[PDB]
């Protein structure tokens, strides 16, 4: 299928999320991916905050950003503020952009669930997109 990707900065859970959701809402019409984590694990917050909705974010992984290639994604989603100078292969995808969104850090349940939901709608509108 078409490969996405999802880029994590700060509490990495936002940007995991994103591809929660997107394998979740994109379940075969996409393959889609994560990297970067850089909260050096993930947080089990937002673990509940999924479960909450019945998705899974623990089983997700860091692996660096260096080590992937958008060329090899058709659809490239940077979190990491639009202000990162991602290597030129991340921009001639179908799709590239930056959720510039909140940051969940190690904040209250409100926040875990509030950022969620509005990556929620981002994910959803990349699938209205391709899917």
């Amino acid at each position: 299928m078409k490969k996405v990707m999802f880029v994590c900065k700060r509490n990495s859970c936002r940007s995991q999320m994103a591809e929660g959701f997107a394998k979740t809402l994109g379940a075969g019409k996409i393959a889609v991916t994560s990297c970067g984590l850089e909260s050096s694990r993930v947080h089990p917050t937002a673990i509940a905050m999924m479960e909450e909705v019945g998705i899974d974010i623990s089983g997700q992984t860091s692996d660096p950003i260096e080590n992937f290639n958008a060329d090899d994604y058709d659809v490239v989603i940077s979190l990491c503020g639009c202000g990162v100078n991602l290597p030129p292969e991340w921009v001639t995808q179908e799709i590239f952009e930056d959720w510039q969104l909140e940051d969940p850090d190690g904040q209250s349940l409100e926040v875990f669930r509030t950022v969620r939901g509005q990556v929620k709608e981002r994910v959803e509108n990349l699938i209205a997109k391709i899917s």
